[PDB]
């Protein structure tokens, strides 16, 4: 385990197109959401995680503790209906999304302290980097 928590703003992002393809995202959402760079805010307590993605157009967040299997409905994003699960792996948390779409995840970690995130689904990754902030 690793301390994630804290307020974090999105310094790089590479095939966030992808990843969104894999999804189905139309392209006008596709396209609005890649101009957004929302803000990651971490709280961690224990095992215990809600993990906010705020942007001016929606703030959202998801609320779970590791090893805790989880719906989510994904309303805001492709409305497919997931079964998530979040461990850790080493120093990185991890979480699988069971549902319709093959390997659909994704895995945050930090290195310093500069957070890192991998979304994934059907091969294709999206990776960012975070700064505090």
């Amino acid at each position: 385990p690793a301390d994630l928590s804290g307020t974090w703003t999105l310094l790089s992002s590479d095939n966030f197109e992808g990843y969104m393809l894999a999804l189905g995202i139309d392209f006008a959402t596709r396209k609005i959401a890649k101009l957004l760079k929302p803000q990651k805010v971490i709280e961690q307590n224990g095992d215990s995680f809600t993990i906010h993605t705020n942007s001016s157009l929606r703030n959202y967040f998801v609320k779970f503790k590791v090893g805790e299997e989880f719906d989510e409905d994904n309303r805001g994003l492709d409305n497919r209906k997931c079964k998530s699960l979040v461990i850790w792996d080493n120093d990185r948390l991890t979480c699988i999304q069971k549902g319709e779409k093959k390997n659909r995840g994704w895995t945050h970690w930090i290195e310093g302290d500069k957070l890192h995130l991998e979304m994934f689904c059907e091969g294709q990754v999206c990776k960012q980097t975070f700064q505090r902030a």
